[PDB]
């Protein structure tokens, strides 16, 4: 019985959290000296991409609401909190050059400081989408190998100012996210491939994702790790592949090749410093290499992994050139007429908490991870702006996949799967990217229409009194 499960059928050390990120949080895009990101950009100049034409210019305004969600989180009672640093904050020009934002600094530190006076261990990520802008015009952003050494000035930064409080760091989240809807399909920042090529520019994107983390994590173990002993890892976008037909061979390869285009992707160079056969077969000469010191750089360039967990689907094989059809897979979301989970508020979204499972087992497996976070996992209400507040907040369904799939992270701890910790997403409704604001994550609800006021979801207080202390 999933509704039972606790901190008791945990570890003592088992760590659990919430989730944010800068840009879909924060607010203050203009204030306190912050710089433009890609984002701001895009949700300005192409309104047109957002469900609502709206923006992250306030967003839920946790930059000046930070103290209230420190409280937030107090109450709530968890051992952790992950979130994201605004690079364009604290580099308003991201390259050293454009100005260090020392008030951007004081923000960080002040909330890294309310969080530990709380009890609270910051889990805190270096890059969650928003490129500044200044480098996206100077020279493509990550489409350039001089995001390299900007985004490592840049990780000096944060583990100079912040190291000595914050122990666990991300270099990056979700690349494959950030490299695929904002290259391939072109409907998040940067905006290009739907002046453009879905073919070239996700793999040149990706290769300069996992340049950028390697050399952070260089630059982390040699430069920072034996004076202030904290952790360097990395966040990917998982969703499970299950064959359609568990008896056909070819379906069999096509969700092994679903899981190698996705997580593979970035895994394989972390693990042996070469991209997966697989991609090398499908991709050819558009799939860049690696030079000898690269692939020594990147091969087991990590103390942990974090991987975010939403949705599952079924996968068969498939019937000029792009990232897309370079998996050679079609994707299916029904048996015989039965979906392999329900919806959410989503339609992209199937509940399927055994996937999680499934993920955990197989990178464990595949990769041979030490140390694993489930970094994400969170499910959307229902869109319903006819609710008052004591409807809207009795999320059953987010209560229900939040067990059911903590009881399945438990279940593939029992397999041998080292995890350490787990993190619903997200702590806040916000700012969904493509979607706006109408899809609802958080365990804790915002009432839009009233200065963003916050108030707990039957799942925060679930939380509390099943995993505090
Ligand atoms: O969309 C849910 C969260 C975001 O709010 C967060 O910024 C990000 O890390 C994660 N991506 C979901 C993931 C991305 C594309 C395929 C669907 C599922």
């Amino acid at each position: 019985d999933a509704t039972r499960i606790s901190r008791s059928d945990f570890p003592a050390d088992f760590i659990m959290g919430t989730g944010s990120s800068a840009y879909q949080i924060e607010g203050g895009a203009r204030d306190g000296g912050r710089g433009p990101s890609i984002w701001d950009t895009f949700t300005h100049r192409r309104p047109d991409m957002i469900r609502g034409g709206t923006n992250g210019d306030v967003a839920v305004d946790s930059y000046h609401l930070y103290k209230e969600d420190v409280n937030i989180l107090k109450n709530l009672g968890l051992d952790a909190y992950r979130f994201s640093i605004s690079w364009s904050r604290v580099l308003p020009g991201g390259r050293l050059s454009g100005g260090v934002n020392k008030e951007g600094i004081n923000y960080y530190n002040n909330l890294i400081d309310g969080l530990l006076a709380n009890g609270i261990k910051p889990f805190v990520t270096l890059f969650h989408w928003d490129v500044p802008q200044a480098l996206e015009d100077e020279y493509g952003g990550f489409l350039s190998p001089r995001i390299v050494d900007d985004f490592c000035e840049y990780a000096e930064l944060c583990f100079w100012e912040f190291g000595d409080r914050v122990k666990h760091w991300m270099t990056l989240n979700e690349p494959w996210t950030f490299s695929v809807h904002g290259y391939a399909t072109g409907l998040y920042a940067p905006g290009r491939g739907r002046t453009g090529n879905p073919g070239t520019e996700p793999y040149w994107v990706t290769h300069h994702l996992l340049l950028a983390h390697a050399a952070a994590v260089e630059l982390y173990k040699n430069k920072f790790q034996r004076g202030q002993e904290g952790q360097i890892g990395i966040s990917h976008a998982t969703q499970w592949m299950e064959p359609w037909d568990e008896n056909s061979a070819s379906d069999v390869e096509a969700a092994a090749r679903a899981l190698d285009f996705m997580l593979g992707w970035f895994m394989e160079p972390i693990t042996s410093g070469d991209y997966p056969k697989s991609m090398k077969k499908f991709v050819g000469s558009r799939l860049p290499k690696f030079s000898p010191e690269q692939s020594k750089m990147l091969k087991g360039s990590y103390d942990f992994v974090g991987l975010n967990y939403y949705t599952a689907s079924y996968v068969t094989n498939a019937s000029n050139f792009s990232y897309n059809t370079d998996i050679h897979v079609t994707y299916e979301t029904d048996r015989n007429g039965v979906p392999i989970g329900p919806q959410s508020g989503s339609d992209w979204l199937l509940i399927y908490p055994e996937g999680i499972r499934k993920i955990l087992v197989y990178t464990k497996k595949t990769y041979n991870v030490p140390l694993i976070y489930v970094t994400e996992n969170g499910v959307d209400d229902v869109k319903n702006t006819n609710l008052t507040l004591s409807e809207a907040r009795k999320d059953s369904m987010r209560l229900k996949y939040l067990q059911d799939h903590i009881f399945n992270v438990r279940q593939a701890m029992n397999d041998g799967v080292n995890v350490k910790g787990y993190f619903a997403w997200s702590l806040l409704d916000n700012f969904e990217w493509g979607e706006g604001y109408g899809v609802r994550f958080g365990i804790i609800h915002i009432d839009y229409n009233d200065n963003f006021a916050r108030y707990p979801k039957d799942s925060a207080v679930w939380l509390m009194n099943s995993f505090h202390k």
